[PDB]
């Protein structure tokens, strides 16, 4: 229906920040190859900041960042998803902020998301 | 603390019922379904579907939480709304999110006691 992508991409991106298995599913199997959209290296610099700042703000900024293409949608996907995978579990971040931040910009591009990556 | 993400899933799995493996946690949390109170939830969702918004979910939401045990029920209230009013609605549960965890995260260290003891 394409509004599916909203709930998908919050449990895809918590999955990816826990790994627990209880909560895996199979369709974060087509969200994962979106990882080699971004650079290592820029998910690295953003977890350094995030680490000196001790806050989400970093990550915060780099999703306000705008949006024009479903391409940069799915950067901004892979990048929240990288970034909860590398900055650990034992983070206390308030991932609803984020995921509002997230959706504010590629929301809209949900349909487009859906069929291209389950189509 | 792991309480946000836990309750997150919680919610959009009450939701959508979907799930891979069995989940003990979310089976005591559904043990909360009982401090409902009957036509609450129904009056809530009625009133939802003739605003057409999550509108009412937030209000009821936005009341004082004096208590774990309101921080409980209010756990609850938001479950039941997500089971009762379809896959198929378009809210942004994020919103409902931040007004809930804003209410109760103080009480998550009591929540992750009193559900695990």
């Amino acid at each position: 229906r394409g509004s599916h992508m909203r709930t998908l991409l919050i449990r895809y991106i918590l999955w990816r920040n826990d790994n627990d298995q209880t909560y895996y599913n199979d369709d974060f199997k087509k969200l994962m190859l979106l990882d080699e959209l971004v650079d290592d290296g820029d998910v690295c610099t953003l977890i350094k900041n995030m680490r000196m700042t001790l806050s989400d703000g970093p990550l915060l900024d780099r999703l306000n960042q705008p949006v024009n293409n479903i391409e940069d949608a799915k950067r901004m996907i892979a990048i929240s998803a990288k970034v909860a995978r590398d900055i650990g579990e034992r983070s206390e971040i308030r991932w609803e902020e984020s995921f509002t931040i997230l959706f504010r910009m590629i929301e809209t591009y949900f349909d487009d998301l859906m069929i291209d990556l389950y189509g």
